[PDB]
């Protein structure tokens, strides 16, 4: 974003009475007391999603965060605000992102209690690490990043946007209102900072998706991926040998590949990209021959032939951001918006228990849910007790990791010993 780039400073007049309208970010920055530029386009933003807190700040000053943190500035000093402000965001983003970009609905306080606990500069390393410098300490002098930063006083290079520069007519939250009910407005900085962060969301990852962008692995997004296959395998092959479907719907991804190549059944596709607003109305969508598989295809009520996996989107994890409406962004390789979790979508199914089902050939394993050969006959061997183990670590894996497993209530595991 050019420094030259002109800022609209009519949300700001408010705060600030007489505010140029001329305005370039060169000079708001000069007015804020101050890496080419403090602020982002929305591109760059949408590359650092992980990076957004919100961030509001009403007039002795209220500052409020996407976090839910309150803090007021004077209540206490300055100087120790900015020590609450190093360590609540450190906490927050050390395993999400090597920034922060503070999203804005800019009317100008905000903009002004920057120099109070942001140092700018050359960007810089960590002095324990070689991670990028996001913290600064007057004490000793020395840069550290979010894992390193532990009693140090200042924000390092902070990015930030103000989404009010994107086009919006009214308030904050007759804009965030029209798509959420799940963010109140309880007249707390914190609240306007969820509000901010929760718009900012909708306009780039619900109203706009781009499968493109890539983002950096910052956890078990591997491991997740290669067990979600496994158990997508698992589930399919011993569904179909069980109950001998002639015809398998597989909605969902227009790009899939059959998860069980050898499998007898007709396979027809359904071609249905994620949704990222609302789930799909299955009426819309629609089928009673055979089973269908909804594969993370979101749908508001399943048929009662169905095999599913939905993503829990309450579950706490470094991949899983807060989302719109209930919804979450699930950040695995690419943004996928989420819409929230719903019981009433499976009252037609039930959950799929765990089980390990292979007809491929032969501590002792014991297990009633080792449908191997070795097992009917008495006693699992090495080879199928390895891979019950290293099968049940990838179940436990993808569930854990918020993934949610629904089947046709006639599902018996009982069935699948007589293919052996
Ligand atoms: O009234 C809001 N916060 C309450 C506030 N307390 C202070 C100072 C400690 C005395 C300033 S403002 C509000 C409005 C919109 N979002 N939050
Ligand atoms: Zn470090
Ligand atoms: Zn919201
Ligand atoms: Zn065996």
């Amino acid at each position: 974003l050019s420094v030259d780039t002109k800022f609209k400073t009519e949300g700001l007049c408010v705060d600030i009475p007489g505010i140029p309208k001329d305005m370039t970010y060169r000079r708001l920055i000069s007015m804020m007391g101050f890496y080419p530029n403090m602020f982002i386009t929305r591109e760059e933003a949408i590359r650092h999603v992980r990076a957004w807190i919100g961030f509001d700040v009403e007039g002795p000053l209220q500052l409020g965060f996407s976090t839910g943190v309150n803090l007021v500035a004077v209540g206490l000093p300055w100087n120790v605000v900015r020590i609450k402000i190093v360590q609540m965001l450190s906490d927050t983003l050390k395993n999400l992102s090597d920034r922060v970009v503070f999203v804005l609905w800019a009317h100008g306080f905000e903009l002004t209690s920057m120099k109070y606990f942001v140092k700018i500069g050359p960007e810089r390393t960590c002095c324990l690490c070689d991670r990028r410098a996001t913290c600064f300490s007057t004490a000793s002098d020395t840069y550290a990043c979010w894992h390193h930063s532990i009693g140090f006083d200042y924000v390092y290079n902070p990015f930030m946007i103000d989404v009010q520069q994107w086009g919006f007519t009214g308030n904050l939250q007759s804009n965030h209102d029209l798509y959420c009910q799940v963010h109140g407005n309880a007249h707390v900085a914190s609240c306007d900072a969820i509000m901010t962060r929760c718009l900012a969301v909708h306009e780039c990852f619900v109203k706009r998706v781009d499968w493109t962008i890539e983002y950096p692995i910052i956890g078990d997004e591997l491991k997740i991926n290669a067990a979600c296959r496994k158990v997508q395998h698992m589930v399919v092959k011993a569904a179909l040998l069980a109950d001998k479907f002639p015809v398998l719907h597989d909605i969902g991804n227009p790009k899939a590949i059959k998860c069980v190549p050898q499998a007898d059944v007709e396979w027809k596709f359904y071609d249905a990209q994620p949704c990222s607003d609302k789930a799909y109305k299955i009426e819309e969508l629609f089928f009673t021959d055979g089973v269908c598989l909804f594969w993370n295809c979101n749908v508001d009520r399943y048929p009662a032939n169905s095999i599913v996996c939905r993503f829990d989107t309450r579950v706490l994890s470094n991949l899983n951001l807060p989302g719109c409406d209930g919804g979450s962004l699930y950040v695995n390789k690419h943004a996928f918006h989420t819409p929230a979790f719903d019981k009433s979508a499976f009252v037609n199914l039930k959950q799929l228990p765990f089980f390990y089902y292979s007809d491929s050939p032969c501590v002792p394993l014991k297990s009633a849910t080792c449908i191997t050969r070795c097992n009917l006959g008495g006693a699992v061997c090495r080879h199928h007790a390895n891979e019950y183990r290293l099968y049940l670590d990838a179940y436990n894996m993808m569930i854990s990791a918020g993934f949610s497993l629904w089947v046709y209530k006639q599902f018996d595991t009982y069935n699948l010993w007589n293919t052996f």
